[PDB]
């Protein structure tokens, strides 16, 4: 088990209903890949470093989790498979929230 920060960017054109579905799917994936979710943050809309899928903006989600390092890649791949997921970036926690 290692602590990571999971950064997810979603299609900025989703309605709160579709948004919720994606979050629920993300939650299931985290649990399925052995992650313990310690903190979740809904950051919202931000302008991307560069447009993805013709969209200059993205809806940001953040999670601090503890999970097996041998499952992180698989998790990221699982999340990226979603058509509405624009980007997935997992980084090792450097300054974890208590």
């Amino acid at each position: 088990m290692r602590r990571y920060e999971v950064n997810i960017v979603l299609n900025p054109n989703l309605d709160q209903s579709q948004l919720a579905l994606e979050k629920e799917i993300i939650q299931r994936a985290l649990e399925n890949y052995g992650a313990r979710v310690e903190k979740v943050a809904i950051l919202g809309l931000r302008r991307l470093a560069y447009p993805i899928a013709k969209d200059p903006q993205g809806y940001f989600l953040w999670y601090q989790v503890e999970m097996p390092e041998d499952r992180v890649n698989d998790l990221a791949r699982e999340l990226r498979i979603r058509d509405n997921v624009r980007r997935v970036m997992v980084v090792k926690s450097q300054e974890p929230f208590l």
